[PDB]
C-alpha cells in the first residue's frame, strides 16, 4: 500500500539520485531513502522512473506545490514528470 507516495518519470540512463537531488529540489529537498531510484546492474542504467518516500500529509503538501506553478527542471536533457500513486 503506497500510502501518500510522489512518483517520478523520464529520468535519463546516466543520471543518478544526487544528480536530480540538487536540481529537481526548489521547494523542498528530500534526504536520499525517500528518493528510490532503481538501477539495472548489467548496463549500469536507471530504471528511468523513481519513488518520493514523504510522510502522510507532506507528500500530498509538496506535490499540491508542484500542480500549481511553473513545469519541472532537466538535469540532462530530460524533462522530469510528476505522478502521485496516494493508494492508502
Amino acid at each position: 500500500g503506497h500510502m501518500d507516495t510522489i512518483i517520478l518519470r523520464n529520468l535519463n540512463p546516466h543520471s543518478t539520485m544526487d544528480s536530480i537531488l540538487g536540481a529537481l529540489a526548489p521547494y523542498a529537498v528530500l534526504s536520499s531513502s525517500n528518493v528510490r531510484v532503481i538501477k539495472d546492474k548489467q548496463t549500469q542504467l536507471n530504471r528511468g522512473f523513481a519513488f518520493i518516500q514523504l510522510s502522510t500529509i507532506e507528500a500530498a503538501q509538496l506535490l499540491q506545490i508542484l500542480q500549481a506553478l511553473h513545469p519541472p527542471l532537466t538535469i540532462d536533457g530530460k524533462t522530469i514528470n510528476v505522478e502521485f500513486a496516494k493508494g492508502s
